[PDB]
DNA sequence: CTATAGGGCGAATTGGGTACCG
DNA sequence: CGGTACCCAATTCGCCCTATAG
């Protein structure tokens, strides 16, 4: 029974209706007492997801008001439930003091919790980076921006066309994606989690030019080389405004912008990245991954940087030569380095929470702790003789004065909430300890009087205690509550007792609660000053974290290299991969049986290898080993081979395993070049066998006559093995399974040629078919090959 | 630690050591209170599997004794755990009262719980038959015996050689298998669950001749035509003795022996069975099965008989013509038949438990209930005019006197255990009701006194109750346990009260528990008499169950026929299958879009059909449709086609898919004849395309030149399409997927010829490869078919 | 005696109670 | 003033646990 004109509503709902009207397409948490109350349609959705009982707010006005509510202290739990569902939610809070506000207390939206801007640790998987991005389409191309709000890392790109958008979208995997109403290609956008449609006026170039310059404080974006790419800047502006709108505050940690160049990275198509199983397998699990066997790192920061480095393999040689020399020098001390680096903690996400002024003292404990670990690191690092190691040593800095300030201004092990205090250490603010002296004077007076009044009145059941609602009392049991002096003022009546107050206790109760509130407000006001003291050096702290986890990677890649006997690979100028004693990493790390290793050669000349041989012969594992070495070479780490020599590579194509097969193949033969490594796993195997033949036969010839890429074709066809006689670049290689007696063995060893008579003609003799039938095959096997 | 000679042990362990010595190769459950205590090596194995804590019993003997124990009431749970692992276990009990043995109470093995003889319903999957078998090898041949202890159905066979042993072993799937120490072929035996080695003297012919005759009560086994097959009889004898030994009692339900003739059944090889997904899919589940679609049977017995019928398709025409006419006549009344037949219950397993004297009253409820449903069945069946229906009506019988006895001697809804009584109804034994009168006098006296003593003492918290260990008490709360009269004798010191006894209550508690034990022992003694009353007619009851579930099948098939439009198929004398509007049963029951139906013809002449065409085009499902029709023709049911004409069939060979492929192919081409239906599916799958070609090409030619069987070859190879020009009997059939514009359709329609241009050359244009690459395929697709 | 197995001893807690509140 | 935020308290349920005598 609801009429809802502006006037008809009560002053509290009039205030909410305007606040909800600002953000009407998203849910709101509205502070009231100790509960965030939801109303009408919002109360309905909340009841479905949060599974909280849908109730109705009392209709004093007249109109029905569907209502739901959740406790303020447990908000984060429900926020997590909503964030998994990709539900955007606004948080609004009482800004003014309700006593001084005659009308409804001044409420304002404090933050907008979106899947992109979740900076709260509870909502962030520790070894996964959370990202926020928007996307724009012009007739020529697309403007894709990204911001790691949890780090301040801000990126941008102008990818050429639709297929590269998908590669970028999977590689980023943005838990939240903003876009514009005019976006034409709606296949790519639909199905993405936390999908947001936006107004067109937000993607204006002029607004972006000014906004980006204002946030950085630099007059020209020329300082970061982004000026010459306006399409991407537009998305940045909306993202920066969206981030600003969602956090309602300045973002000074976001101090820079960078252009992710296609030229400066290996372009892996989305599909190739599903087959490599870099961090996530085909099944969607985190088992049998390159990451798991390459990852034994101490800090989550280090794992993320590793996962980023894997997704973004770098192409410049200088950066690789710098890293290898460092890892080689660290190898000896790894034993002493790994333990100290573990107590560093999540500095990157800590600094960002500090930047947003939303860091909590348990984070400040990890910060001072990391500050304590730095000097011993500097000591162990000083003895090391290599140029980048001393550079990394300088970059961590000292921050010793800040550590002293923290040790002076925080206790050793702090609580999670500032609301109850006991955070700041004793001797920093003499006034703090003056107010805490009255708090510690609670212990003695209460018991001292509890014995004093017990001695005076002569009542042995006399107990002094504190009730949150009734303040400080004296509890005389019902058996003695008639011998209580006239002085003892009745305060509360109980089941088995009676509670009394005197002006002396009331005077103590007044001074203690006031001194408490004085102590706590001072603690909060100083807790703000801690941010004010440390904010100046935030740029240097952000440089410190950018080196610490940049060291964690270099120490693990040394521990793994020493443990798995990996060797550093030299970079050469010509595209071409030469491997000696090659061992696939993931298999040789989950197999009781030893991995028989195999050398591989790829060159301007050894570009194409046809792989044949029996099923269950691991025809597949031989190729995955090359691609993963080629990837590891360009992350700058060592390789599980005696020696690897790598040539520069622009793109890695792969289709492990019809409609889906031709799409990714068509994609490769249009976008592959001379610097491309292609890895066909099965090809021309759709049906018929005279149809798939006319597909793959041509596919390889085009991959080795024009694209001139490198390929490790795995083909069941025995007719694609005549390519070397017809085409230059191709070379047959075969994985042979041996047969002694009635047992087949899996050698997974790689050699030259392939076998006309198959192990099948011999397998036919094992559990033998009638002798005429096996003879009849021999007659036909001879006939097929001979006529050809 | 001490000497372990016979004397050194304590009297209890001396008794156990001799008992264990009788059965030392199997575990024992030794009755020692609820916990059947297990010792030494047994305690070790128990701790590993039952996951019960391995402890050590005190060394009274002087040597440390390891020990485990499990409660008697929860034995069945641990028995199930052991049965799944195939672990045989003996159950021993204190049979003689403590007086029978001066030392430890007489203890005898009551039963040997083996995976074969599990008659307990809890250990039997309701819709799966449990079996028990032995196998001994002789120079002449193998003797394979089987006993369905849960039914009394006892079979025997003398299979020729090894390959048929495996087919029989899988078809039976004996949860347990017994064999002889001299057994040569140990590949077949190893890997089977609950594997048992036995002494040689058990497989003597003379002992078997006498033992089988003694059990049947027939002077000559000539009464069942088994005399002329001694090898099989030997295994029977051991099995009969093993069954006898395992149950320690007579087996009068096992009243007959039968020789399973290869001639009188369709011989399905083990492998074929796993592919047609008859009861169990490739994945091992019970979903998407012929069973799942053909099984809405109203009693599990009916599903088992269906599954048996499926697993043993019958060959004699008379039995089929009998069944079809019956199902056709039943079709009209199916609506009225299905509900009444549901209340029948598991009569077959019930009668066997009754026979073993191990039936439980919950089973007797289903028996009397089925007896009540018979007259209304006889009424509905009387109006039906067909010869076998009236014959089936006679076979169920009346058993009206037994129903009257059961209605007089069992209550409506009985409990599971006889241990607590309340089973037998009131008016049968006047002495029972005399003892039950004291039991029903428990309700009034307890509450009458509870108020009487409450009125006398003046204590309002006075409660009269019964604790199993402390007997009958009076509970006075701790607040009033000091006002309790001196008469009230303290019994139990409760945590919040005190429990008292007086001689009046004790006198009542004595007379009630004695009268209980008198009532209960009488209930058990009469519960024996129930078996003694029904045992004479057990042969007729076993004939009744053999018709009831044999009716459930004939009504379920009629229902599923009316619903899915199944039509009766005529039998012809020449082997050959003609199908019109053929509809595969499972897919048209799990597929949203319409299953398109398709006709098929198989004859002395149309014996071979090569199936080609696109992948995801049902190259495979159309062949599975024919085999399942051919099977369902020889179970005697209707078929999901307008009309089916079937010719007699001896064997259904089916390979659906290297080492494993050639074994079952070899097996077919040795054991296939003129009456064989073969379904090579994806054959010639040699990983080398050239290799597999030489294999299947010859396989088909041999299947159509000498074996002269019927085949539905599903082949990806497009070279096997030239057979009709080379070989008579072969005929190409193709399932075409259409391509109009940029959409591919799944017609699932069967026509003549094959598609030379494949959907792939068109699919290449969709999500198009470079125009040169698609052109290059055309060039090659033309080249491959033209050269041929 | 030496084991388990029903009995002893807490122990969390959830559906009401109880004001209450701008 | 119509729910609503805060407040229990006597349990049913979970976890020990401690007996003595053929
Ligand atoms: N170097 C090696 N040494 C020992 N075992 C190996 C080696 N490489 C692989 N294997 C094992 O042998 C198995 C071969 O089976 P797999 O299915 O991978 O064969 P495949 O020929 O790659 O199959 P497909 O032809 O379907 O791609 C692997 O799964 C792995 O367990
Ligand atoms: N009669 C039908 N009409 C329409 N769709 C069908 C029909 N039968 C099956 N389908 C659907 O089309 C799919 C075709 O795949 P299916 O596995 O049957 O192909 P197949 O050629 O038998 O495969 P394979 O050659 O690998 O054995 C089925 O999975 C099902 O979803």
């Amino acid at each position: 029974s609801a009429i809802e004109n502006f006037d008809a509503h009560t002053p509290m709902m009039q205030q909410y209706l305007r606040l909800k009207a600002q953000h009407p397409e998203i849910l709101l948490f509205y502070r009231m007492g100790d509960f965030y109350e939801l109303f009408y349609d919002d109360a309905k959705r909340a009841s479905q997801l949060l599974d909280i009982s849908l109730t109705k707010r009392g209709a004093s006005a007249g109109e029905p008001i569907p209502m739901a509510g959740i406790p303020y202290h447990a908000v984060e739990n429900y926020l997590a439930k909503l964030v998994n569902q990709g539900e955007s939610v606004a948080i609004c809070e009482q800004i003014g003091d309700p006593a001084t506000s005659k009308g409804p207390v001044e409420r304002k939206v404090v933050r907008i919790v979106t899947p992109g801007t979740i900076s709260d640790e509870a909502l962030l998987q520790e070894r996964q980076d959370n990202l926020l991005a928007a996307i724009w389409q012009d007739s020529k191309g697309f403007g894709y921006a990204t911001l790691d709000i949890s780090s301040g890392r801000f990126r941008l790109s102008e990818p050429a066309d639709r297929e590269t958008m998908a590669a970028e979208l999977q590689r980023t995997n943005p838990a939240e994606l903003l876009y514009a109403e005019d976006f034409a290609e709606m296949s790519l956008i639909e199905g993405r989690r936390g999908l947001r449609r936006r107004p067109l006026w937000e993607f204006e170039i002029d607004t972006a030019r000014q906004q980006l310059n204002l946030q950085f404080g630099t007059r020209d974006l020329v300082g970061f080389g982004v000026e010459n790419a306006p399409r991407g800047l537009c998305a940045a502006g909306c993202l920066l405004q969206y981030a600003k709108d969602t956090q309602r505050t300045t973002l000074p940690h976001i101090r820079s912008i960078t252009m992710e160049r296609e030229q400066d990275s290996i372009i892996m198509d989305a599909a190739t990245r599903r087959n490599l199983e870099i961090t996530q397998n085909l099944a969607g699990g985190a088992e049998n991954t390159l990451a798991s066997v390459l990852d034994c790192t101490v800090t989550p920061m280090g794992s993320r940087m590793l996962k980023r480095w894997l997704h973004m393999p770098v192409r410049d040689t200088r950066v690789l030569l710098e890293r290898q020399q460092t890892i080689g020098a660290l190898q000896d001390f790894t034993a002493g380095l790994q333990p100290v680096l573990r107590q560093v903690g999540d500095l990157e996400r800590i600094l960002a929470r500090l930047a947003l002024r939303t860091a909590r003292p348990r984070d400040l404990a990890r910060m001072r702790h990391a500050f304590q670990q730095l000097p011993e690191l500097r000591a162990q690092l000083e003895t090391v003789d290599s140029a980048p190691v001393q550079a990394l040593r300088e970059k961590m800095g000292e921050f010793a004065e800040l550590r002293d300030l923290l040790e002076r201004a925080i206790i050793d092990t702090p609580p999670v909430l500032v609301r109850d205090g006991g955070v700041i250490a004793s001797g920093y603010n003499e006034e703090l300890d003056e107010w805490r002296a009255l708090a510690d004077g609670a212990t003695d007076y209460l018991e001292r009087l509890e014995v004093r009044e017990r001695e005076r009145t002569g009542l042995d059941t006399l107990k002094v205690g504190f009730n949150a609602v009734h303040g400080y009392y004296i509890q005389i049991s019902r058996g003695q509550s008639h011998l209580a002096p006239i002085n003892y003022m009745r305060r509360q009546t109980l089941k088995n007792a009676e509670r009394y107050i005197i002006p002396e206790l009331k005077e103590y109760e007044d001074k203690v609660l006031t001194s408490k509130g004085k102590a706590l407000a001072l603690e909060k006001q100083l807790y703000e000053e801690l941010f004010d003291l440390l904010l100046p050096h935030l740029e240097a702290l952000q440089q410190s974290a950018s080196a610490l986890a940049e060291l964690d990677v270099l120490v693990n890649l040394a521990e793994r290299a020493y443990t798995l006997n990996y060797t550093c690979p030299t970079f050469i100028d010509k595209p071409g991969i030469r491997i000696t004693e090659g061992r696939h990493p993931v298999v040789e790390q989950v197999l009781n049986e030893p991995f028989i290793a195999n050398p591989l050669n790829l060159s301007p000349q050894r570009r194409m290898l046809i792989i044949t041989g029996p099923n269950m012969g691991g025809k597949s594992t031989y190729m995955r080993q090359t691609a993963l070495i080629a990837l590891m070479a360009y992350i700058g780490s060592y390789v599980p081979a005696q020696k690897v020599e790598i040539g520069p590579i622009d793109r890695i194509f792969t289709r492990v395993g019809f409609m889906v097969e031709m799409t990714e193949t068509a994609n490769i033969l249009h976008n592959a070049t001379e610097y491309s490594l292609v890895l066909m796993d099965e090809i021309g195997r759709g049906t018929s066998t005279y149809d798939g033949l006319s597909l793959a036969w041509a596919c390889a010839e085009n991959l080795a006559n024009k694209i001139k890429a490198l390929t490790l074709f795995a083909t069941h066809y025995f007719e694609l093995t005549q390519l070397p006689e017809k085409m230059e670049g191709v070379a047959n290689v075969h994985l042979d399974a041996l047969e002694h007696g009635d047992t087949i063995a899996f050698m997974h060893s790689v050699q030259d040629g392939a076998a006309s008579k198959s192990y099948g003609l011999a397998v036919a003799a094992l559990a033998g078919v009638p002798k005429e039938v096996i003879k009849r095959a021999r007659q036909k096997l001879r006939e097929l090959e001979s006529i050809s």
